């Protein structure tokens, strides 16, 4: 029993995290099999990230222009390119604690672990939510950019996530693996709009499961509803519409608690009406969303 | 920029993770140099945990009861020891991943990471405190006992917590690696009291801290107080009294916001006194007190 915000293990990844240096600045990269990936803003000094054309600030590098560090080694850098905001470094030798990963797109609403590193040194990790707005709220200080967000599946590392921006509000903005960006985000440093910050209501259903499946039952009411009629009150309070996917996406959690969806639906929606009253659901004074109805199951077996 | 809940790398402690088995039983194991440390009530079934003599049931098991694998792996029991609530399996074989380590008993209000594994299996990690009353509010499920706490500075792994109990309220009893139980609790099967649950002063005022340097000053009032004027209020909402150990240890984040610890004491009155009007700070709608002025000075260097 008991309900935590958990992070997956992060051995897998923390002997991937190595040092990439490019003339002053340094940054995490990725190692794996005989590739380095880091954000391609380690080729830019301050004044350039005001407006850097990265295609000509990258034709004055050379291999020899990146020094990537993994641990006490240096590595030789064989050959460069850039791919969109990632810059893909070649070396000689392939990484011995290579785990078995993929790179994958994930959607927003999804979760993911953090392994937050300082230049190449792991410091800590927490789990994270891709907001409906392709932002994140983590935590990440001067030598964080290119820590990576992921997944595991058993063996398999699923890499979706890396840190390149900080944005004026101070929310964070990054890349897959394959250097695209999450969200309308630029490599630059100038005014970035992130758009309406939306609650992920099939998180916040999934984790009212996860409080009745630990005892908490105080916010279930007598009424139910209908999706339209859920939905009007989501649009008011800045919800994530419902669909019949999350309906069905929920179906073990209702099945386990007996529980039909659009009657926990209902008891959201009074929740978002009346508010709390002052009370905590699973020790929280407010509605959580980052959580998955996966990331429920896996904790409330 | 940002403030979260993060624990330490878990990778160094995943490598001493062990199955132990004994009978019918199945938990986790800490295999460090040529020792498996695991909680004791492995030799006992549903039946003896209600009132187990543990000599008497341990006199009953030879070194072939225990099954230790590590992974895929088979160790060899060369030895037996009970060590008050936790068993000391001496194995044949120094784990080859076994970093440097100490063992630590932690004082309440301090904070440590857990990896929550399955049957040997690491399955995640998240960060707890040691309360006041010596509980934890953790996540364990079934076969998550053996389970351990850790702390790390730099490349030394100090192991604090053992999960040995899951209380009737659910909340969580464990040992130090010396196998002393935080607290009055005992591996038994009977009712036990938990004291009140006092919140971590120090830890929250701390916390206030954090929420400054990051932008949240809503809540800073034009008011001081005194540390009995302030513990009379203290006592009142089940607060830690402050004392001036508290107040020293607080001082570098006093000194890094211009802001004296008596005047945010002042600060957190107000708050316990007039609540939150249903605002937020650090996107939290109560008062935390599970990070320690080391964790917000790690977090806000």
């Amino acid at each position: 029993s008991g309900f935590r915000k958990m992070a997956f293990p992060s051995g897998k990844v923390e002997g991937c995290m190595v040092q990439v240096t490019c003339g002053t600045t340094t940054l995490n990269g990725l190692w794996l099999d005989d590739v380095v990936y880091c954000p391609r803003h380690v080729i830019c000094t301050s004044e350039d990230m005001l407006n850097p054309n990265y295609e000509d600030l990258l034709i004055r590098k050379s291999n020899h222009n990146f020094l990537v560090q993994a641990g006490n080694v240096q590595l030789r850098v064989i050959g460069h390119s850039m791919q969109n905001c990632v810059l893909k470094l070649k070396v000689d030798t392939a990484n011995p604690k290579t785990p078995k990963y993929k790179f994958v797109r994930i959607q927003p609403g999804q979760t993911f672990s953090v392994l937050a590193c300082y230049n190449g040194s792991p410091s800590g990790v927490y789990q994270c939510a891709m907001r409906p707005n392709f932002t994140i709220k983590g935590s990440f200080l001067n030598g964080m950019c290119g820590s990576v967000g992921f997944n595991i599946d058993y063996d398999c590392v699923s890499f979706c996530y890396m840190h390149h921006m900080e944005l004026p509000t101070g929310v964070h903005a990054g890349t897959d693996l394959e250097g695209n960006f999450y969200g309308p985000f630029v490599d630059r440093q100038t005014a970035q709009a992130a758009g309406t910050d939306t609650t992920i209501t099939v998180n916040v259903l999934a984790w009212l499961y996860a409080a009745v499946i630990n005892g908490d039952r105080w916010f279930l009411n007598r009424f139910t509803t209908t999706l339209n009629d859920f939905n009007l009150v989501a649009m008011k309070y800045n919800y994530e519409p419902l669909t019949q996917d999350h309906v069905d996406i929920l179906g073990p959690l209702s099945a386990q608690t007996g529980i039909a969806v659009l009657d926990m639906c209902a008891s959201l929606k009074e929740l978002l009406q009346n508010g709390m009253n002052g009370r905590t659901i699973l020790g929280s004074a407010l509605l959580e969303d980052e959580f998955t109805p996966f990331d429920v199951v896996r904790q409330c077996s």
